[PDB]
């Protein structure tokens, strides 16, 4: 029992099998079984010897195997649990992205009301609001100045009963944090109704605290394009109203001119400058690519346009980014503070690329020439349908959402694909009735997407709950060239985005043309 019942608990006959299918009648996986599986089923590109044998050296928990180049099915399974064996894609995981287009060529993880803990409306401001977001990889972040008691601007939500925090406190937790996460430039969102006065106190604040983090002059020689993050790389700049305001200030915004949205021209009238950015609200947005879908794109490629929510979310909801991101919007504000799908998606998209904050767009979506309209499908080298198959095999240690801490969840899987509005789908596991521990589902789904390069998969965990809404146990939403095939986990994460340390999904991944 104290083996039996342990390692009863501690068991996986899916695992097993596996192991077996891949070792076969053998109690060991030799360095070229390793590799057949690696090719095989996990399809790596650089599947080989050194890759096998780094696997062994990395997980393989017996001496005699490892000395020996070989895997137990104990190192199988550590490998399958390890960041090598994470469904999402470990070398993306790392910045891997070319750093030197204009920044008009890459998504940034974009903050609304940064300085905002809750509502809209009444709840707190603080600087911590900052902190975290920057900790999440946020590049773009948002303050809205007002004037303050002392000559000492504040900042918080205008017209509300939002409560109040300083500019220059703000100033210092941005500069302490700027760059924890990311080397690549953070862009400064200022909302100016200071009085003259008090916006030359901002401009003091801000060149006395950012100091030479602050870009402050155009970079030297960039002349026709915005410049790349890596040209920006340990730099702060500010987005704002260049010439009611102050030289100060003004002399500060270099590439990115607050600018009222004109309209999509093409030569060297109307369709605005490289520095210069344009807003656009949620709706305004959505009608935008509803009717003028590959104008938008193609603005896009050279230009940097902002989203932000719609004026009646004043709970500090969200909307779903990609439906911005297909036509290429590149800094699409939400609101971090607040958990949800929108959330999970939205950092699931900046996990990659190291997490830096900019992710490259597809080459169509960098395509001045451009006929792509996510919302008008043609052919194109956007187009190119994949087979997915997911096998929901078994969960792990699932978290109980809490609750009357005495129930026992009854978890069911949710899998879904975002993206391009044809490829959007959703599809659910069955309900296992009282089981964290080691759910086992084994249930496939197939989905048929044609513009990968766009699409997102997600999957959710759910505790049901007949009586009531189910509560969520878990997420993890991966970006489609990320998605690694074969046998993987995944490694759930909470509302907030931490990461649940044992709960995980054990998949098969299978992407075929
Ligand atoms: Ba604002
Ligand atoms: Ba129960
Ligand atoms: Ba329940």
């Amino acid at each position: 029992e104290i083996e039996t019942f342990y390692k009863m608990l501690t068991q996986r006959a899916e695992i097993d099998r596996a192991f077996e299918e891949a070792a076969g009648s053998a109690e060991t996986l030799s360095v070229e079984r390793l590799v057949t599986f690696l090719q095989h089923q996990q399809r790596e590109e650089e599947a080989g010897p050194a890759l096998a044998l780094s696997l062994i050296e990395r997980y393989e928990p017996s001496e005699t195997a490892k000395a020996q180049r070989q895997m137990t099915k104990d190192g199988f399974l550590m490998y399958l649990l390890s960041a090598d064996g994470n469904a999402f894609s470990l070398a993306h995981r790392r910045v891997y992205q070319d750093m030197d287009q204009p920044l008009s060529h890459y998504l940034v993880s974009s903050s609304h009301n940064t300085y905002l803990l809750e509502d809209q409306l009444t709840g707190p401001s603080s600087t911590e609001a900052y902190i975290r977001a920057l900790c999440k990889g946020c590049r773009c972040l948002e303050l809205d100045c007002w004037d303050g008691p002392n000559q000492e601007p504040i900042i918080y939500h205008g017209y509300t009963f939002t409560s109040k925090i300083l500019f220059c406190d703000v100033l210092r937790a941005i500069r302490d944090y700027a760059f924890k996460a990311s080397p690549y430039p953070v862009i400064l969102s200022l909302e100016n109704h200071c009085s003259l006065e008090q916006q030359r106190v901002m401009a003091r604040h801000l060149r006395a605290i950012l100091g030479p983090i602050l870009l402050d002059q155009p970079l030297d020689g960039v002349t026709t394009s915005l410049p790349s993050p890596e040209q920006l790389k340990g730099k702060i700049l500010l987005k704002g109203k260049k010439l009611k305001l102050v030289p100060e200030l003004s002399d500060m915004i270099i590439y990115c001119k607050s600018v009222h949205f004109g309209g999509f021209s093409s030569p060297g009238t109307s369709g605005q400058a490289f520095y210069e950015m344009a807003s656009f609200s949620e709706s305004r947005a959505l009608r935008l690519l509803q009717e003028s879908g590959n104008g938008f794109v193609r603005h896009n490629v050279s230009c940097l346009s902002r989203i932000y929510p719609a004026g009646w979310r004043t709970d500090s909801s969200n909307y779903s980014p990609v439906e911005m991101w297909n036509g290429g919007c590149q800094i699409v504000a939400l609101n971090f503070q607040t958990p949800g799908p929108e959330m999970d998606v939205y950092l699931g998209c900046f996990q990659d690329n190291g997490g830096c904050g900019y992710v490259l767009k597809p080459a169509f979506l960098r395509d001045p020439n451009t006929t792509f309209n996510s919302r008008a499908l043609t052919q194109g080298p956007w187009w190119r349908p994949e087979r997915l198959r997911v096998r929901i095999i078994s969960g792990q240690q699932l978290p109980k959402v809490n609750k009357n801490k005495n129930s026992i969840v009854d978890p069911k899987v949710i899998v879904e694909i975002h993206g391009v509005g044809r490829d959007t789908g959703s599809r659910q596991t069955a309900v296992i009735t009282n089981n964290g521990f080691n759910p086992r589902w084994d249930m496939e789904f197939e989905f048929e997407v044609t513009v990968p390069d766009l699409a997102l998969v997600r999957f959710m965990v759910e505790d049901y709950d007949s009586s009531s809404k189910n509560d969520f146990i878990g997420q993890s939403t991966i970006p489609w060239n990320s998605l690694k095939q074969g046998y993987r986990h995944v490694h759930l994460l909470s509302k907030n985005g931490d990461q649940h340390p044992s709960a995980t999904l054990f998949v098969k991944i299978s992407i075929q043309d």
